[PDB]
């Protein structure tokens, strides 16, 4: 599930950075070679989120969308509470494909939380001071 | 990450029980006793334990922090309103891939909303704005 879940992110990506998404670009930006991408392609196939150059159907659309928001979300949290910026990819990267929607909402409350009031972000920087 | 969870396992069970058995761990994990067997030698060798099973200083360390991680997720999870029904699940996941950069900013941030219930209601405010 992780794996696929990669692999539609990945699509979604690079065809609305592209236009289209090719089984070389996909297998260099997930490192993994073409025959794996081929295999991987079919079994995307059949589940209808992509047609077999490959267009994703309104289901893989919907969900690559979906996949790219929780990346994108998953980052700015890690951001805001203060990350180091060069560890935020490889966190995210991870996590991602474990958090519950109920999850994700949630930190999308936060993140919300943060946001609406700057004096918040003051005052949980000064408790990593206190850490410290 | 799988090595972490027999790590964790095996220092709650100690903790708890006082040892731990194959037998245990395999229950506690839903695994094969065989898998169990075959992770356990491969801690033995990395020196987390000894082959009842005896934790080394080195594996009692690293257990104690992965308690202390779950625990934290789970409560990060808990004060940002995750159904409680869905925290160990997640946390089991995510517990492998943080960085502990994050696990102590995580860490932070629940410290954050801890010493002051006033923040937890604002927050609880903005879950009720979504619209
Ligand atoms: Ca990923
Ligand atoms: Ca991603
Ligand atoms: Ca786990
Ligand atoms: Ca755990």
């Amino acid at each position: 599930t992780p794996s696929m879940e990669d692999y539609i992110e990945q699509i979604y990506m690079l065809i609305e950075e592209k236009g289209y998404a090719r089984v070389s670009d996909i297998a260099e930006a997930l490192a993994v070679h073409p025959s794996s991408v081929t295999k991987m392609v079919q079994k995307l196939d059949k589940d209808e989120y992509l047609i077999y150059g490959l267009v994703l159907t309104s289901k893989g659309k919907k969900i690559g969308k979906r996949l790219v928001y929780r990346h994108e979300l998953l980052e700015q949290f890690l951001r805001i509470i203060g990350v180091d910026e060069e560890k935020i990819y490889n966190d995210v990267e991870g996590i991602e494909h474990h958090l519950s929607w109920n999850s994700i909402d949630r930190i999308g409350d936060l993140v919300q939380y943060f946001e609406e009031d700057d004096a918040r972000k003051k005052d949980l920087k000064s408790i990593q001071k206190k850490t410290e």
